[PDB]
RNA sequence: GGAGUGUUU
């Protein structure tokens, strides 16, 4: 439970394909870099100010300290030079005036670039050296741009609610098999528009003019406004940070003011701003922003506050994201060209600081040979046992029937939309069409619905659902019609998943009025699996040799609430395959610590899944294949330590000598690696992306460890994100080919569509399970996420 | 229905 295994070999399966990646080769000298620590006082200043402190410091003490050397600075404590500063072992205390700062500089260590080169050829990598290079490369942009994480942005594209989309770029230095790579990609994120809070109030509460609201805010408006502006920074027309919005208006909101006599008296914010600042508040009927430490009693009228510029958005409305998707999505060729322009304007080979450290960057994207793996055949059932062959990551069910289709004889309909909007003739036409498609799909819905009624309100779900279970023997499914985004869906799922063991399929009102065969087909995919059916399976004989013994595939993911909201738990989910196909999955879900990435109760969850596997297959797994999603590189050792041990603990707690081989694989979508076709003829579709199944385990991958990118999906729009897979542990001694082929085939087992998806089904299912828990809304939280015994064994999350 | 696409008061 310690160190990731070395790369066992290089893959050779699949037809070769010429690719380019947004990785640019770095030529780096074998010199020593000199690392100096900077403890400046005050020590809590923003990184920008720190950079300014250091900026003036270098120039101010050019004569006696720095000379002609051009140091780089990380914004905190670390400063690097290509040559040693004439300060030896001893610390030097300096003054910096901008307003006064006590800056101390002391040498710490020599960063050996020679030691890095050798790490890039076995000797299995020092984090410190890579970090230092990163500081060198991003020193100038950190002064020339607004740094946001590993990205850089400038002000130019609204989204609504005071939001704007800024265009910038991501930059990071990365290790590879022989050289350092510079990873560059275009970036885009939502920022709050810098504007007066009064106008923020308008755009949030949809006012064309603040004058429309001549009166104090309703309890509804204030709550909505509080939600948006909380945690955001503001400035005086001095920078503050909003922690709440007052219930009372500025004309009546008071605070204790100490008069010069010594006695303290309550004074209104409005009266204070009149006496102290000679300002008659224009909108004294509006509330104040509570900034500071709550205990500060610091209230600011809205009309004297502006949203500070450069604030990144941390949940977007569905209209905002749609607009954001629209403006940010662009074809792979177009994105590739944008990155080229990015490199051109960056002009690294003239950057004074990277020239100081003798660094050079290649202007062309790295050439990589990819491999297009062969897709698996998909076996269907019914009369003619049709075999589907994925083409460009896609297949269909035409002249095919489910492997094991569920005969639906008893089923009901509930409609939570107006009877005028979704009339009886809609239901009749919808039902008739649904039966025909289901008939052709091998999931024959025999006969009309045994029940059909109208309703409205989330309070109607349960008692209606209370009825149906008792009155109709063998009730299989209850179709639910919903009028757009109505917070009743969450209640349909609560009752259907938790209180009663009842399968429920929701469908929007619009998809009932106007039905299409394709929509109905996809609806049948979800229904069949929800009732325990098997839509299809991998062609058994086309499976990798891992299936020669009983094996269980696990998918794990944890979803976090908005940072800083607090008091909201993270949701961990683990799913496990329950047959040899593999098709059916059982789910486990837990609430845990806010923003905790480690799955706390993993041992218990894995135990439950092993038990169910044995009950379903009468076999104990000889191998556990664990696909872990939602983990960054900086967390690998922490996650691997706790979670590999937890998996082991589950096995031991089950039976003393039970030691199946564990393969631990982290799957990552959140990265800035992009692959492009070198040959135009290899571009797929209008988006011109790489084909489904393209694999790369060379050139841009880890120099010693077992990792690969796999674009398992076809790109519909924008530029495809190839998934990255990093093997943190492997008792089973997979070859490169078998593991890559295995991952790829698992991307074809996802039951909600006849498409190869971007991550293996179990990892995807884990996401769905965790997301379903969000709709389920400390012991109560754990109870509210707990699923019915009936539902416990089903795929309700589909 | 679905996948993919952007994240001092």
């Amino acid at each position: 439970a310690f160190k990731p295994p070395p790369r066992p070999d290089f893959g050779t399966s699949g037809r070769t394909i010429k690719l380019q990646a947004n990785f640019f080769e770095m030529d780096i000298p074998k010199i020593d870099i000199y690392h100096y620590e900077l403890d400046i006082k005050p020590e809590k200043c923003p990184r920008r100010v720190n950079r300014e402190i250091v900026e003036h410091m270098v120039q101010h003490f050019k004569t006696q300290i720095f000379g002609d050397r051009k140091p780089v600075f990380d914004g905190r404590k670390n400063l690097y030079t290509a040559m040693p500063l004439p300060i030896g072992r001893d610390k030097v205390e300096l003054e910096v005036t901008l307003r006064i700062f006590k800056v101390s500089i002391k040498w710490v260590s020599c960063v050996s670039l020679q030691a890095l080169h050798d790490a890039l050829s076995g000797r299995l990598v020092p984090f410190e050296t890579i970090q230092a290079l990163d500081v060198v490369m991003r020193h100038l942009p950190s002064m020339r741009y607004t740094p946001v994480g590993r990205s850089f942005f400038t002000a130019s594209n609204p989204l609504g609610g005071g939001r704007e989309v800024w265009f910038g770029f991501h930059q990071s230095v990365r290790p590879s098999l022989w050289k350092m790579m510079l990873n560059i990609d275009v970036s885009a994120t939502a920022f709050y528009k810098a504007q007066p809070v009064i106008e923020f109030v308008c755009e949030v509460l949809d006012f064309k003019s603040i004058e429309e609201q001549q009166k104090p805010l309703t309890d509804s408006q204030r709550v909505k406004f509080t939600k948006e502006i909380k945690g955001l920074k503001v400035e005086i027309t001095r920078k503050y940070r909003v922690c709440n919005v007052t219930r009372r208006p500025a004309s009546h909101q008071t605070f204790p003011l100490q008069q010069e006599s010594g006695q303290t008296v309550e004074c209104t914010v409005a009266q204070y701003f009149k006496d102290r600042h000679k300002l008659v508040l224009r909108y004294p009927h509006l509330p104040c922003l509570q900034v500071g430490q709550e205990q500060k009693h610091t209230y600011l009228p809205l009309e004297v506050c502006n949203i500070v510029a450069g604030q990144r958005c941390i949940k977007l409305t569905d209209n905002q994201t749609s607009t954001m998707i629209r403006a940010t999505a662009r074809s792979a060729p177009d994105r590739q060209e944008e990155i080229s322009k990015l490199m051109r304007s960056a002009d690294f080979n003239t950057d004074p600081y990277v020239r100081e450290f003798g660094i050079m960057v290649k202007d062309e994207m790295t050439d990589v040979t990819g491999r297009v793996l062969q897709p698996p055949s998909i076996l269907y059932g019914g009369r003619n046992k049709a075999i589907a062959t994925p083409v460009q990551g896609v297949w269909d069910m035409r002249n095919k029937q489910f492997h094991t289709g569920i005969e639906i004889k008893v089923w009901a309909i509930a409609c939570f939309a107006p009877q005028r909007q979704c009339t009886e003739v809609h239901l009749k036409s919808f039902t008739e069409q649904l039966r025909k498609i289901s008939r052709d799909a091998g999931m024959p819905i025999q006969g009309q619905p045994c029940f059909c009624k109208y309703a409205q309100g989330a309070d109607s779900v349960e008692p209606m659902f209370r009825h149906l279970k008792n009155t109709y023997a063998g009730l299989q499914l209850v179709v639910v019609i919903l009028p757009g985004k109505t917070p009743v869906y969450a209640e349909v799922k609560r009752v259907g998943d938790t209180v009663l063991g009842m399968a429920t399929q929701c469908v929007q009102m619009k998809n009932v009025q106007r039905t299409t065969p394709q929509t109905l087909s996809n609806l049948c995919l979800k229904i069949n699996v929800k009732l325990g059916g098997v839509n299809n399976i991998l062609l058994p004989q086309g499976r990798p040799p891992v299936f020669q013994q009983p094996v269980i595939f696990l998918g794990a993911d944890v979803t976090h609430p908005p940072a800083g909201d607090g008091k909201k738990p993270s949701i961990a989910a683990v799913v496990g395959s329950m047959d040899a196909h593999p098709n059916r999955y059982c789910a486990t879900v837990r609430v845990q610590q806010h923003r905790q990435e480690i799955i706390q109760d993993l041992a218990a969850m894995v135990r439950e899944l092993l038990i169910q596997f044995y009950k379903s297959t009468r076999f104990k797994p000889t191998r556990i294949i664990f696909y872990r999603d939602g983990v960054s590189e900086g967390q690998f050792q922490q996650v691997l330590h706790h979670e590999l041990l937890a998996i082991r603990e589950a096995c031991i707690k089950l039976e003393k000598d039970y030691q199946p081989g564990i393969t631990f694989i982290v799957v990552q979508k959140r990265h800035h690696t992009r692959l492009f076709c070198t040959d135009k003829n290899e571009r797929v579709g209008k988006s011109g992306n790489i084909p489904a199944g393209t694999t790369v385990d060379t050139k841009i991958t880890h120099p010693t460890e077992f990792d690969f990118y796999l674009c398992s999906h076809a790109g519909i729009q924008g530029t495809s994100r190839p998934s990255h897979y990093h093997v943190l542990w492997d008792d089973n001694r997979f070859s490169s080919d078998e593991l890559q082929i295995l991952t790829y085939q698992l991307c074809h087992t996802y039951v909600r569509c006849t498409r190869s998806v971007s991550i293996p089904a179990p990892a995807y299912y884990a996401h769905l399970v965790a997301f379903r828990a969000r709709y389920h809304l400390h012991q109560a939280l754990a109870k509210a996420v707990q699923v019915h015994q009936d539902t416990l064994r089903t795929m309700y999350f589909a």
